[PDB]
């Protein structure tokens, strides 16, 4: 019967994140020895880890919701009409891409012709 004992630690890991807040972790073993028949088990935790801190992560520009159409630029005899968003939701930050798309929008009103 023989009481069991800890290895040295491993080396710490890396930290689990490129950006923003995770950890690094590090190993060991009931290995030496390993515990014997009716032997006593290592004591304490079999792993480690810590804070790793890291720059905050790119926030990608999503779009806001679209203006209501304005109003068309004729009442007859087809005119247009505008309508717009904006990459604000959420802004592109911390190096984050740009909003993909148009910022404005127009199409075809009142196409019928005119009295």
């Amino acid at each position: 019967l023989q009481d069991g004992g800890w290895s040295h630690w491993s080396p710490w890991s890396s930290c689990s994140v490129t950006c923003g807040d995770g950890v690094i972790t590090r190993i060991r073993l009931c290995n030496s020895p390993s515990p014997q028949m009716n032997g006593k088990p290592c004591e304490g935790e079999a792993r480690e880890t810590k804070a790793c801190k890291k720059d905050a992560c790119p926030i990608n520009g999503g779009w806001g919701p679209w203006s209501p159409w304005d109003i068309c630029s004729v009442t007859c005899g087809g005119g247009v009409q505008k309508r717009s968003r904006l990459c604000n939701n959420p802004t592109p930050q911390f190096g984050g891409k740009d909003c993909v798309g148009d910022v404005t929008e127009n199409q075809i009103c009142n196409k019928q012709d005119c009295p």
